[PDB]
């Protein structure tokens, strides 16, 4: 893999081989991310943002269960088919201050990442949310409760799943991509000061 | 690049004569979560707000039922910039074939016809203040917010008559190479995930 890749993997334990997925306690929602470079960087730096509502939405699922049950994120991004990996919510939303030379966000919170491979939808798609017209965990929005017990037959599923991929296999992709969005923007903001 | 000289052989951007002094119509900030929404938005003439956002617009475009034009004002979150403007030309398609025009980015599309595409800084316009979004300046709104037509009339009018130094089309190329990169990258993803 690529060299910061390594050092990634070496500091965090991805894809555990033994993970409690019988959950006593928790909430868990689906992460919608618009895009693979959101995904990228929120593995890089251990973060995420939702937008404004969202973040409210699980900045208080957060304060709510305080020193009393773990806040997992099930993440997929839009169109892809694929769930792409969970993380554990681990801080408040932290709404404090170069957003778009930088195309960082607007806010954000701590994240641990626990799996990072790709999962088909149609390895879950049969789990049906009663919070959501039992339509599939699959059609889900951002933010999106998931149900205890459904949430523990999804994350059974993601944690035993032998995937063939997973964005860390595009990883020198998204540091090029990231990296020369960065200079075009700072290019763009020079010439029009 | 190429596909900039079919886009410029199918419509005129930034005419040099625009009616800013609107009789009628609707206007509308929109915000955009990156530079590569604008990109595709210019590209295939359609956009896509959020849920909520698509039903204020759609609301909107069809009460305007031809008694006026419902103008767009673009600015990517972050960027100091306004961008450019469309005007609205459809409803919102929620259909099956709607997804196909953003790769399923998108839940739905309706189109749009861009009028100008350059880069107008917020201190041209942070001036103008909204009476309805509690006076904040016109450059603080949030995605869809509503422009009250007197004020829509000064934005609209600085935006035609600025003398710009740059746009995305500057960047068009690098726009254009994100796009395929990423997509060859979608392609090699699904065939390696079919085993």
């Amino acid at each position: 893999g690529h060299p910061v890749l390594e050092k990634l993997k070496a500091a965090h334990s991805y894809n555990p081989k033994e993970f409690e997925w019988n959950l006593k306690s928790g909430r868990v929602f689906i992460i919608k991310s618009y895009s693979e470079d959101d995904i990228h960087r929120s593995i890089k730096y251990s973060i995420w943002c939702s937008t404004e509502h969202g973040n409210k939405r699980l900045d208080s699922a957060f304060r709510c269960m305080s020193s009393k049950g773990p806040v997992y994120l099930l993440f997929s991004v839009n169109g892809s088919g694929h769930f792409c990996g969970v993380a554990e919510m681990k801080s408040p939303v932290d709404y404090g201050t170069g957003v778009w030379s930088q195309d960082k966000w607007k806010g954000k919170f701590d994240v641990q990442w626990i799996f990072v491979k790709d999962v088909p939808n149609n390895q879950l798609r049969h789990i049906r949310l009663e919070n959501n017209d039992n339509k599939p965990v699959t059609n889900s929005r951002d933010t999106q409760e998931v149900p205890l017990e459904k949430a523990k037959q999804v994350l059974k599923i993601i944690s035993s799943y032998k995937h063939t991929t997973s964005i860390f296999d595009d990883f020198a992709h998204y540091e090029k991509r990231q990296e020369e969005e960065e200079v075009v923007r700072k290019e763009r903001q020079s010439r029009n000061k």
